C-alpha cells in the first residue's frame, strides 16, 4: 500500500490509527515510571488481516528498496513480539527465518537462535517497534556470535524522539529501518481533524522533550 | 499434501526425516533438563528455515484443520509462547483468520493479561503449537483463552508423541480436541521402510515407544 | 477440497451440512408451487462463507478439469442472479472470459440475452448454483447458441438428482451436466454424521426414491 | 494499475476506451425512455477481458483501503445482476464475506440473497451510477436487515448530474467511484484518436445534460 | 493434476492426447535420420497452453518433491531452447535459482556451456522436455559438474521408456531419471477413451515392444 | 517494484548493478572487436529469485501501460536468451507462449517457430536485451510468416548508445519498449558514489560516441 517512503509512512500511520494502536491521552499520561500521554501496542497488528496483509507488502517494499533484492539470506525475529512479522517478511522474501530468544537456554554458539542458521547468512532483524534500540545489541550479538552476517534492522515502528536511537545500531554497524515514526503518526493525526488540539499539542511537547515532559508529569 | 490421514502423516514423517529434525541414537541416549532419557529427539523449530518444507507443512496443516474441524468453525487462530507462533502466523494468513499468540505467564492487569492482540467475546479460537507430548502445559494456555471470552475446542499440533495414555484424554476432560499431522509410531514406520537406520537402533526405539516410563528409568537412566 | 469423484461429492455434502444449507423437516414439509419436500437447499448462502466458496472453486475447477478438460472451454457463462458469483470465481480460477445470460432479452440484437462479450466460435460453459429438472437450462443454452457460442457442457455445483429427465433433456440438446454432489451424497454424509434422527433420515429417503408420490401424500 | 487517485483515473478511462466500452457518437445520439446521449458506457463488458478485470479490481480494493479504510468492510453486498461479478471478485480480494440485493422482495432478508449478520458494515458494489436513484432501494434493503451501509462503490460515475452523490450522503452513504466522464474526456482528448467535433459535443453534453438531450431529441 | 504416480501418469497422458501432443499413424510412420516410428511427440507445444502447462507444472512441482525431496535441490537447469520454459516455471514454483546449458561451449573456462550465476556445490536439477535413450542428458550433466554443482537427478516431462538402457545410461554416472509419463502410460489412456481404432494401437503396441525391429522392417 | 517510467528504470539499475550484471572497465575494455568499458550479462538475472520477480512484475507494468491490457494474444521470446522471460510474462499475463528458433529447422511457416501459433494472433517478441536492433529482424519476419501480428518488441535492457536500435524496427512497424538504458545504469552509477569519478566520465564519453571510442581503443 504505497511506493516511496512518504506514503508508505502515512499508510502505517493510518493504520495504526484506525486500529487503534496509537492511544493518545493528556490528561491521564500512561506510567516503571515514564509518564507518557502517547500509547502503542504494534501487536494488536496481528489480529486484523488486511492490516498485516498491507503492512508486510510494505515492509518487503521498503527491504527491497532500501536494503537491496538479494542481499537478504534470512529473516531473524525478536523475542515473542517480532515473530510474527518476521515469518510474515520470510514468507513473502523466499528467505530462511529463525528466531533469537532474550535469554540462552543451553551451552554453544547456538544457544539463542532457534532454527537452522548457515555459517556466514546475512540476516536481517525484523521486531516490532523501537524505542532507544537498546535491545536490539543482544539479538544482534547473539546472531553475530552464531556467525551470521548482521547488518540491516527492521521495525514496524520507530519512536525517534530519543537521540541514540539509530547512533546506537551504526555504532555496531547495523542500520535500522522503519515503516514509520512518531512524527508520521502525529502528522496523519492532525490532519485528520479527530483529535482535540490539546491533545495533539501536548503530544507535540512532548515528543519534542520526552525525558522533560516524563519527569514533569509524574515521572 | 496428501489428501488423506495416512498420505499426510508419511510426508509429514519424511519431512521430518530428510531435515534431520529427528535424531535416533539407542548408544546415547538424550538426556534431558529434568533427567528423562529417551533414545528419539525431535526439534519443530528448524521447520522454519526451510522454505519448501515449511509451506508444505502449512498446505498439510491447513487441509487437517479443514477436514478434521471445518472450513467455518474457527474464528482465530492462537499460538503458544516461542515455539509456536511462526505456524499459528501461518495457518492464520492461510485461513484468513485473526491471530493471537498466549504468553506463558500473564503479564498485565486481568482478563487480556497472557493474550497478546485483539480478542472478540465469543470467537472461536484454534491453538496451535509446535508439538505436544503430554498436553499438561495445553491447559494453561486453554484456560488463558476461555479467560478472556475465547470459545476453545480444539488445538493443533504438528507432531503429537502419541505413547502416553493421557496424551489425549487430559485436553478432552476440558471439551478440547487434539488433531496433529504425524505421530512417533509414523516416523518410526517412515524410518523402518526407508532402511537407513540400522536394525538394533530402530528396535530401541520402538521398545522405548512401546514402554517409556520403563526404558527412561532402565536404559538411560531416571 | 479433494482430488477424487467420491471424494469431492463427501466434502461438498459435509461442507453444505456444515453451513446448514441444507435443511431437512419431515414433520413439516418445505411446501414451495405448491410441490412439497422434506429438503431444503439454499446455495446462494456459500457465498457468505470466505473458505466454504474458495475449497468449492477449488473442487469446480477440479471437476471441470477432469471431466470436461484443460483446453476444451474458451468462456464461462453464468446464469440470470443465482450463478453469477460461481461463474465469476470459476472464470477467474480458468483465466478465461465470463458472461452471463438474462432469464428475459432486454433488445431484439442476437446478443440481447448475454451481457459480455462473445466472440464467435467460442466454447462456453453454463455455470449455475443447482439443477432440478433442467428444464430451465434450455433457455440458457439456445440464448447462448444464438450469439454463435458452441455449448456442450454445463456445470452445477448441486444436482438434485431424484427426476430421471434431469440429465435426458440436456442430453437430447448435446449438453452434458457435470456436478459436485447430489442429493444421495448429502443423504450418505447425513446419515454417516448421525446428527439427524432416523425417522427424519428415512422420509428423506423415501422422498428421494419416490418424489411425486411423497408430494402428492404429504401435501399438494 | 497505479497508487493515487488520478493514476486510477487516467487508466481507468484508458480501460474504458481501449475495450470500447465507451462509445461517442454526436451525429446519431444515442436514444435509451429517450434520453438522446453521445455517450454511451456498457460496464458489463468489461467482464468478458482477464487482464482488465484484474487490473479493475486491484484499482478497487486500492481504493477501498484509501478512502474507506482496511478494517471498516465486514462484507460486500452488489446489485442484482449488475455488479454481483465485481463484488465477488472484490469480496475475493478483501477476504469478506459477499451478499447481493434484488431489485424486488421475493417472499428483513426477503431481498437480500446470502448470510447478512446484524450489525455487518456492508459496502454496494455496483457497475456504474448515473444519479444514484436506484441505490436507494438496495441500501434500505440492506439496513432492513441490520447491516451498517455508509459506503458505496462503483466503477463508473457518470458525476454529470448534481445529486448523483448528494442523495446519498441524505442517507449517510459515501460514493466511491473509479473514475468519472471527465477523467474519460480529458483520456480521448489527449489520446487523439478521437475528432475534435465529436468531442466538443461530448463537452458540451457532459455540462448541460437535460439541455443537449433536450434539442437533440427526448 | 493428480496426487499419486498413477493419477500424474494418466492425468498427463490425457493432457498430451486432449492437445494432441501424441500423434498416432501406422500407416504412414514418421520417418525422421530415418527411424520409422508410428509416434510423434511434441512437448514444445505444451507451453502454448496456460491451463495445461500449469497443470503439469504442479505435476511436476509434486514429483520432485516425492521422489527427491523438499530441500535437495539448491538450481534447477534447463537444457537447450526444449527445456529452458519447464526449469523456469519449475524454479520460479520451487523459489530456486534457474540456469541453463548450451549445447555447445561458447567461450573458455568452467562456466563457458552454462548461463547464469552458479554457485559452488549447488545441488541443481536437470529439466528436459523428453528423453528418448538419454544419451544427450550426459553432456549436460557433465557441463553442469564442470561448473562445480552436484547433479544426481535429471526431470523430463515426458520418458520414452521403450529402451533398456534409458535408465541405466544416468545410473552410471550417478543422476536418477524421474518422470511424469511414459509411452506406456499414453498407449494405456488411448486404449481406455476408445477414440483410436484396433489395429493403430495395435501397431504402436508391437512398436512399443520392439522399436528396433520395426523400425528395421518398416524404413530406416 | 515501481510506478511510473523513471521509477522503473532506477529500479532496474539498481537491480542490474546490485547483482552485478553491469560490469565497468575503463582501464582493459572489454574485448569480434567492438572494445567497450561495458559489459552486460542479463542472463545472470534468472539466477535470482526476487530480481526476476521484480522485473517480471515491472515488465508486466509496462507491458499494460504502453501497450495495452487486451492488445496481446500471445508472447514469443528469442532463442536461448530471452526465453525465461518470455515463460515468466507469459505466465504473468495469462497468455499463451511460443519462441522462435535463430535458424529454421524444417519446411512451412512454422519451421522457425515452436509452439501452437493460431492465425491472426497479435504477439509480443521479447528479448534480454538489444544493441541495435539488427536480430529482432528475423525474429519479426519468422512470426509474420506463419500469420502472427507483430507490432511490439520488449526487451529488459535497451544500450540506446546506436542511432538505428528504435528506427529499424519502427521501419517494419515494431515498437521497442525497454525497462532501462544505458544512460539510467549511467545515473545511478554516479548518484550511488560507489565508482570512480575516472572510469564514469571514460563510461560516459563512450556512451556518447561508441565507435569513436572503440577504434580509439584498438577495436
Amino acid at each position: 500500500t504505497g511506493y516511496d517512503r512518504q506514503s508508505i509512512s502515512d499508510t502505517t500511520a493510518k493504520i495504526l490509527l484506525e486500529v487503534q494502536a496509537v492511544h493518545f491521552n493528556a490528561e491521564k499520561p500512561f506510567i516503571s515510571g515514564w509518564a507518557s500521554p502517547v500509547y502503542i501496542d504494534c501487536r494488536k497488528l496481528i489480529s486484523y488481516p488486511r492490516v498485516r496483509r498491507a503492512l508486510m507488502e510494505m515492509a518487503e517494499t521498503t527491504i527491497t528498496r532500501d536494503i537491496g533484492f538479494e542481499q537478504i539470506d534470512a529473516v531473524a525475529g525478536g523475542e515473542t513480539a517480532g515473530i510474527p512479522f518476521a515469518a510474515w517478511i520470510a514468507d513473502r522474501m523466499m528467505v530462511p527465518m529463525q528466531y533469537v530468544r532474550k535469554k540462552p537456554k543451553g551451552f554453544g554458539r547456538n544457544a539463542q537462535i532457534e532454527g537452522h542458521l548457515e555459517e556466514g547468512s546475512r540476516v536481517l532483524l525484523v521486531e516490532d517497534l523501537t524505542t532507544d534500540s537498546r535491545s536490539k545489541i543482544n539479538f544482534v550479538n547473539a546472531l553475530r556470535t552464531a556467525g551470521a552476517t548482521v547488518n540491516h534492522c527492521f521495525v514496524l515502528f520507530h519512536y525517534n524522539i530519543f537521540k541514540e536511537s539509530v547512533s546506537v545500531l551504526k555504532d555496531i554497524d547495523v542500520d535500522l529501518h522503519a515503516l514509520a515514526t512518531w512524527w508520521d503518526v502525529l502528522r496523519v493525526a492532525k490532519a485528520s481533524g479527530y483529535f482535540e488540539t490539546k491533545t495533539l499539542d501536548e503530544v507535540e511537547k512532548f515528543l519534542h522533550a520526552p525525558a522533560e515532559w516524563s519527569a514533569a508529569h509524574g515521572g
